[PDB]
């Protein structure tokens, strides 16, 4: 039991988990693979930093726990690979 995500990376930064079946695993454009529950509170919420106008981050740029920035959402949650997961298990 276990995941191929080695082919990205293979466990998601913010839980620090191997990406499950469920685990819905998510390619952002820094590079960075991560669930997609995980990658949800990523992005900030009626909030924004360092804006020149307007609002931003919440539908565009999202925070990544490992370079917590990003220019835009072209390659983030929405672009995910597949499941690399397999036969995986709580139990032995
Ligand atoms: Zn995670
Ligand atoms: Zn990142």
């Amino acid at each position: 039991g276990g995941a191929e995500a080695l082919e990205l990376l293979e466990h998601c930064g913010v839980c620090r988990e191997r990406l499950r079946p469920e685990r819905e695993p998510r390619l952002l454009p820094c590079l960075h693979s991560a669930c997609s529950a995980c990658l949800g509170p990523a992005a900030p919420a009626a909030a924004n930093s360092s804006g020149d106008g307007g609002a931003a981050g919440d539908g565009t740029v999202v925070d990544c726990p490992v370079c917590k920035q990003q220019c835009f959402s072209k390659d983030i949650v929405e672009n995910y690979f597949m499941r690399d997961s397999g036969s995986k298990a709580a139990t032995d």
